[PDB]
DNA sequence: AACACTCGTCGCCCAGAGTTCACCTTGGAGCCAGGGACGGTTCATTTGGGGTGCCGGAAACGGACGCGTACAGGCCGTATAATGGGAGCTGTCACGGATGCA
């Protein structure tokens, strides 16, 4: 079933596919990255507002 | 069936058709001689006329020259939330060989 080897070598080999298809592929590609929420892109936006700062203080 | 009359045909004889043969004239046909005026030529004028190169300049005219306007195309931004495609239709066969699995 879920545990003891059951499907995790199964979902381990499915991402371990060719997928030829160009749209399929970006489609798996984009498929990696989970979803964020309003805290997590305010302080991305901190951060990103931090390194903009550092870069023009450098220059 | 018996009986007593008038008409082509030819020759011949004399005069001219018109034709030839053969005689005198006279208007020549042209041949040349002489004299214009004449039209073709040439050369004097004769100033009536064509002519002109350039310009003061007046006006067109061709274009430059500077400065406005005009859409065409390009860049740019829109703050509720909006977080993984439809669709494709696929009846071949031969068959050599690589090829992903055996």
């Amino acid at each position: 079933e879920d545990e003891s080897e059951a499907l995790r070598q199964a979902r381990k080999d499915a991402e371990l596919t060719a997928s030829a298809d160009s749209v399929r592929a970006y489609l798996k590609q984009i498929g990696k990255v989970a979803l964020l929420n309003a805290e997590e892109e305010v302080e991305l936006a901190k951060r990103i507002e931090a390194g903009l700062y550092a870069t023009q203080l450098m220059t």
